[PDB]
């Protein structure tokens, strides 16, 4: 019955009218995204997405983000959700472990702009389909991530699923079918962090999110308990039985997740595990007048579960870096900042780069639980003339405990798309935010 | 280390030449295929698949099989791979728990159309992509199949990106970072069969086969290690990662196991698990002179771990009966025949269909492991007028034990294309058999 449930939980809450705090919400995490896209898009990994759109001779009418072309809508959906994850800098949701919006806004935007939906139906689309990540995050707990699977877009797949589906017109019925679709795409590990499939992982499960729902609609069948039982889905990924599955559903919509504890928006574009680190030493910095040049050495700590995603250490590309504690602290030292240049292959081999790198060494801090990137807290050891500085950080940046707030927000929008030609970023923002007004998702055109 | 160890191997086979049985056995495959994609290219998953196709715009010179219409070599193997699996006649291949060739033959014939390839190579590549695919199979285990995941597309992926990779000319290099891409692309669940997604299975296999590869020639990366160690995805279905790892590819191309155990091909368009009971079940009424009429029921015997894919013991569309032993005892009673036209929902809804499928029930045979549908035994008692015949079946059709001939395949062949123009059926096997003749794969055009 979970799986009915959860259709009928959905499909009445978009007949029904949501709140102004969640339509901000998900306003907030759309701005975010695409600022996230926008700030990769001359990225490898996305252009060549570009060239496979190139190769498929195919053709249609959603817009490919950041770039004066359009295609169908699944492999609009493939390309934006690969930008929306190409430089690690889109949202995190601790609920899930993983990075919700990067497939879902793709699949709204290309959906939305197919069908000539209107931004209340598509934000209150997002909405619901967090909600879903959401309480599957919940039923699957901490062992799909730490079995090496990547929740981001094996989890993911689902929430935008529910958004096209909803877009698309899907009854309860459609929906169920829908998600067993996608439960048959659901993939993605974490070996292949640090490298260009990482954000493939979005774009796969943005357009395969909009592929279910599509053949949905069109009688191509799939389970409809697709959670359900030792069978299904949920269960494959660590599910237990017992109350977890009915511990999960009980959330739903009061309060809604996407505003508690809401999407993470990121500071710097680099893995969640390297921001407690990053925010407690230019704290350190700022507070105590402290220069790199002015520090020996940072020691780095790591509950458990938290290290697992930082697998490089030497890292040599571009993607490696964002993976590596050695390369945000290191960067950190040297510029006093962490920008979307730090992480640059020009830039990760200057030689005072690869020197600031040996200045940081990881520790396990001890607990009996295992934490993530965006929970639990960090000790950092500043080691400096006068002697080492230590310090705990209990807020993750982004969290509603360190918020981003609407002049900080901006802010990435505007750095993220400081390449725009004359004006059109501004114009684009305001476009974005118009989405609150109903305006038709079609004239945003990222 | 395993991964670069298995690049190498296959790199190497396909620089030298192959033996003529190696190529025989893959020329039986490919019209065993295209036999099987043939004869589904009406089922609604298909025709969905095609109006896919329309969707996306696409085009290309990849031919899209029983239609007058080509496109994209990456949309052509989905539909085709979509096809290959439609009605689930397609081979099957004991090492891997799955049918490798409904990717691996769409996959070659998308990527040698698009390249101009000829037979000898297009052949070799299908013997490689199986013989990859057998060392995964053999690394994992049972496992994996029992935990719910379908190995035809979680390990079929890795067949189809072989081919597709070394038909585009990768080196090693490439081949292993197709393999990662391929990775985190791993995906379908046993939830969803007896639904049209089983059959998406193998086209997104196909497809994302191919697009691996292609990806993999752009310098798009994937982890270049991906099968090795607790990470690697063969540890996540199951492996025992290490040096034990090696033991899966000790004796790589000696034989080739595209020869031993070989391609197990169908006498019946549904699930193994039903046709060792079908063979029994015939012999019988041969041997014993009895029409269903004189048999009033039948006892279907299942070793462990062989029954697990007949989840339906009250078919009620054609994808259900096929994952029922009900319908296929059912219809092999009431006919005296198995046929393409037994499982098609006119004659499913037959009242006296429906009767003789009471006549069929299920038992569990002991043991103390487990099988699967082209593996141990099989246990029947059919139950006549007089008492009851009991019968065990010791070899699988289409197995070594109780293979398919020449006539048997030919005739398999006609059955599948008999809905086709007068004369282009048999146009179209002599083509077929011209790959062996190394002639180019373009002129095939099924």
């Amino acid at each position: 019955m979970f799986t009915t449930k959860l259709a009928e939980k959905v499909v009445s809450a978009w007949k029904a009218k949501i709140s102004q705090p969640a339509l901000k919400a998900a306003q907030d995490g759309v701005i975010d995204t695409v600022a996230a896209a926008l700030g990769g898009v001359t990225e490898h990994s996305v252009q060549v997405a570009l060239k496979y759109v190139a190769a498929t001779g195919g053709s249609g009418d959603s817009k490919l983000w950041g770039v004066n072309q359009r295609s169908n809508m699944f492999d609009a959906a493939f390309v934006n959700g690969m930008a929306a994850h190409a430089i690690d800098f889109d949202d995190s949701f601790p609920v899930m472990r993983g990075h919700p919006s990067s497939s879902l806004v793709p699949a709204i935007f290309a959906v939305g702009e197919h069908v000539g939906a209107n931004g209340h139906n598509c934000l209150k689309s997002y909405v619901l389909g967090i909600e879903v990540v959401a309480t599957l995050g919940r039923a699957v707990g901490k062992g799909h991530y730490l079995a090496g699977w990547h929740p981001t877009s094996t989890l993911g797949v689902f929430g935008a699923t529910t958004a096209a589906a909803l877009l698309l017109g899907a009854d309860e019925e459609q929906l169920r079918n829908a998600w067993g679709i996608a439960a048959s795409n659901s993939c993605g590990i974490i070996k292949n962090f640090g490298t260009m499939t990482k954000p493939m992982h979005t774009g796969s499960a943005a357009r395969n999110g909009v592929l279910s729902a599509w053949l949905s609609m069109q009688s191509f069948t799939g389970c409809q308990t697709v959670f359900d039982d030792a069978e299904g889905i949920l269960a494959m990924y660590g599910a237990q039985p017992g109350p977890e599955l009915f511990n999960a559903m009980q959330k739903f919509g009061t309060p809604w997740a996407i505003i508690a504890p809401g999407l993470y928006k990121k500071s710097w574009p680099s893995c969640y595990a390297n921001h407690k680190p990053l925010a407690g030493l230019f704290a350190i910095m700022k507070e105590h007048g402290l220069t790199g040049q002015d520090i020996s050495h940072v020691d780095v700590g790591f509950l458990p579960g938290v290290e697992k995603p930082l697998l490089y250490m030497d890292p040599r590309t571009t993607e490696e870096a964002k993976f590596s504690i050695e390369a945000n602290i290191g960067a950190a030292l040297l510029d006093g900042e962490v920008s979307l240049a730090s992480f640059e292959i020009e830039h990760l081999d200057r030689p005072a780069m690869r020197a600031a790198m040996k200045k940081v060494t990881r520790f396990d801090m001890p607990s009996e639980t295992t934490f993530s990137g965006t929970t639990g807290y960090t000790d950092i050891v500043v080691h400096t003339a006068d002697g080492k500085i230590e310090r705990r950080i209990e807020a993750t940046p982004g969290s509603l405990e360190d918020p981003m707030d609407d002049a900080h927000l901006e802010r990435k929008f505007k750095d993220c798309t400081a390449w725009m030609p004359f004006g059109e970023s501004g114009l684009l923002f305001d476009r974005l935010r118009s989405l609150t007004a109903d305006q038709g998702i079609k004239t945003v055109q990222p």
